[PDB]
């Protein structure tokens, strides 16, 4: 549950991502895959990438980065009212992709890392606080649907 001030910060930060959605999406996925290689195993179409150079060179990875962040952005722009948007994602990731909630924690922190890396000194403490809360909310609502599905 975020305040309007905090949502304002979130969508302010998001404007950064939107100026270059493919570049951000790419770096988030790379940070995830290199920070936590077990996550790469959940992607049949990226599991071939063994080096970060190959990851960097992958137009299809950038493409998927775009899909992921486009979806996240759509969800964030709802300012918490994202049940319709989130439900199919929770369902596909629990039932088809089989993604444990731990990996959503991983990518949340990865987003935080990328924003500092791409915008050093331009991602203030208040901004980080708001973004972190927003990703926690997202994660928590997925976690609820996972529990419903009995998915571990
Ligand atoms: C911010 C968090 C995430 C968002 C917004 C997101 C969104 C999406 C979307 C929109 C799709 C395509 C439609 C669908 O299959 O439902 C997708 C596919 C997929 N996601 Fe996620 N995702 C997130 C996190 C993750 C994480 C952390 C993993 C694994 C570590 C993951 C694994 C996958 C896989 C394996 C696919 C199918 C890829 C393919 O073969 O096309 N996702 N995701």
């Amino acid at each position: 549950g975020l305040s309007d001030g905090e949502w304002q910060q979130v969508l302010n930060v998001w404007g950064k991502v939107e100026a270059d959605i493919a570049g951000h999406g790419q770096e988030v996925l790379i940070r995830l895959f290199t920070g936590h290689p077990e996550t790469l195993e959940k992607f049949d179409k990226f599991k071939h990438l063994k080096t970060e150079a190959e990851m960097k060179a992958s137009e299809d990875l950038k493409k998927h980065g775009t899909v992921v962040l486009t979806a996240l952005g759509g969800i964030l722009k709802k300012k918490g009212h994202h049940e319709a948007e989130l439900k199919p994602l929770a369902q596909s990731h629990a039932t088809k992709h089989k993604i444990p909630i731990k990996y959503l924690e991983f990518i949340s922190d990865a987003i935080i890392h990328v924003l500092h890396s791409k915008h050093p000194g331009d991602f203030g403490a208040d901004a980080q606080g708001a973004m972190t809360k927003a990703l926690e909310l997202f994660r928590n609502d997925i976690a609820a649907k996972y529990k419903e599905l009995g998915f571990q």
